[PDB]
């Protein structure tokens, strides 16, 4: 029915197990009180790579064909520095096999940086859409690879699902599971298993109300895309949710939480401070969601509730201050 | 052996405040497993109750301890510190239903006064010198009804701080050693006396500044050589000198001490963030900084996993720039 299934789930739990971190669940005494809730905390920010992402790009090497007439992929590009590009990156180095990241001429010298250092190769295109997908295609049949979109690929989504397994085992009582919303694969492979296995446990986004196109097509009915780049603090969300994800998201997600520029960051602080877990902002968008009062209308009895700290991928230097 | 304390009061101590501490977590890190050439495990009391393990040895004093009065139930406890022991001994307070007084000279910042009531301490105003800070605290205990507690020569202390190391062993049950770092040596202490009953074979290490390096004298001359002065260092929260209630303890039962520079603190204490995610304070980087000097490198291949508490995570965020 959807671009991905609880079968492809664990074959990607198969798949990537041996490389990825079983990462723990926290708890907080001091959140709980200020929330009136049951809260355990899903530390994807102690994973490999310092983000969820390893899951499905690593997933997405492991079973991606990059031709009818080749069973292996020879490199990976991708289009995305952050989080999906590290993580794709490392995957690559483990699987033996090249990473190219496409980027504009114009990107600051610090992520041209921060990718080299990290042990892609860059490929430069122009600021153009019709440039990137351009080098990006190029790049990808010149060097025999695959190309692993950050959220729209099946693999990927059914990868970031994994986290969801982990959770049930984890947390067996858990009435909710809380995730962050960007591109949405991590939403939809979450949604997508815990339907598949528990369909009473509720799944919830939370998404910066700056960058509130889950939130809208959600409300609309439709895929309603950011018509404009987000100005918004969490940084791991900027991506609005597409083709794939959608639908999913639309059946398969019980509610969306928008969440203010002000209330990601005091949630982070606050995580920071009182957890001592170095989150990037982008993961403080949960827990921010968690603490805004539209959560108050969530039935008393989701009482157990799992919130996902996606990542820990933060340049402290000039994050304290904002 | 005889000392201060033995392991019977560490086993009344885990049953005095077990039911109100966390068992904090022992996570791992690929990236300081291969730096080091070790297997580490880190105990995580920076997710502890306020934020340090201070809470095992304050909660141990407060539900032990007796004031010098008719009723043998502390009704207040009162404190210099405004650190990690004034903050421990404060919630220990508000566990058992009974104010925490700071004496606090008249010319403290501003800033520290709204910090200190952030935690819920109650200020008791003295004039800023030793006599004054002293006698206002008697005066204050005294009618109070209340207690004073040592953060780390106050028996009631060591034995609860011990408490860490009986969840280490159950947590690691083929751990080869503990790497602490020292101050007072109230935890140290507690850890020897734990580590050395249950276990004789696991190593106890402790880890200090150089630049505060009177546990490595003491134990290199064989007697108590406390800092000739007040050290300078990032690890705030080790600067006390060990006492003659811990030292006896460490004397016998600690098998070494590594000292580390302020640079070898202050990089450690930032790949801790960067690398394992954890908001540690530069006092609990002193262990890691021990694990992955020089000195450490040589200790034996047979010590393989090595437990490094991570001892608090009460940083000031903003002052997190240039430490
Ligand atoms: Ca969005
Ligand atoms: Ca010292
Ligand atoms: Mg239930
Ligand atoms: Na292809
Ligand atoms: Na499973
Ligand atoms: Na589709």
């Amino acid at each position: 029915q959807y671009d991905i299934s609880f079968a492809d789930v664990e074959k990607a739990h198969i798949n990537i197990r041996d490389s990825i971190h079983l990462t723990p669940v926290l708890t907080s005494s001091i959140l709980n009180q200020l929330t009136g809730r049951n809260l355990f905390f899903k530390c994807e920010l102690f994973q490999k790579t310092g983000s969820f992402k390893i899951r499905g790009a690593l997933n997405a090497v492991r079973s991606l064909v990059p031709d009818a007439l080749e069973r292996k992929p020879k490199a990976v590009v991708t289009h995305s520095s952050g989080n999906h590009g590290q993580a794709l990156t490392y995957a690559a180095k483990l699987e033996g096999i090249p990473a190219y990241i496409v980027v504009p001429q114009t990107a600051p010298d610090c992520k041209k940086l921060a990718i080299q250092a990290y042990g892609a190769s860059i490929v430069y295109c122009e600021p153009s859409d019709e440039s990137r997908e351009n080098v990006a295609k190029r790049v990808t049949e010149e060097t025999e690879g695959i190309m692993v979109h950050p959220n729209q690929e099946p693999a990927v989504i059914a990868g970031q699902g994994t986290i969801a397994l982990e959770v049930l085992n984890q947390v067996p009582l858990v009435d909710a599971l809380v995730v962050p919303v960007g591109g949405g694969g991590m939403l939809a492979g979450i949604a997508i298993t815990v339907k598949a296995l528990k369909p009473s446990v509720k799944v919830y986004a939370a998404e910066p109300s700056n960058a509130d196109d889950c939130y809208q097509s959600k409300l609309k009915g439709k895929l309603m895309p950011n018509l404009y780049p987000p100005e918004t603090i969490a940084d791991g969300v900027k991506s609005s949710i597409g083709l794939n994800t959608w639908p999913i998201i639309r059946d398969l997600v019980d509610d969306i939480f928008t969440v203010t520029e002000d209330e990601i960051k005091c949630a982070t602080q606050l995580v920071w401070e009182r957890m001592k877990l170095l989150i990037e902002p982008t993961a403080g968008v949960g827990v921010a969601a968690v603490l805004s009062q539209h959560f108050q209308t969530v039935s008393p009895e989701v009482k157990n509730i799992c919130i996902v700290l996606s990542g820990g991928n933060v340049d402290l230097t000039s994050s304290i201050t904002w």
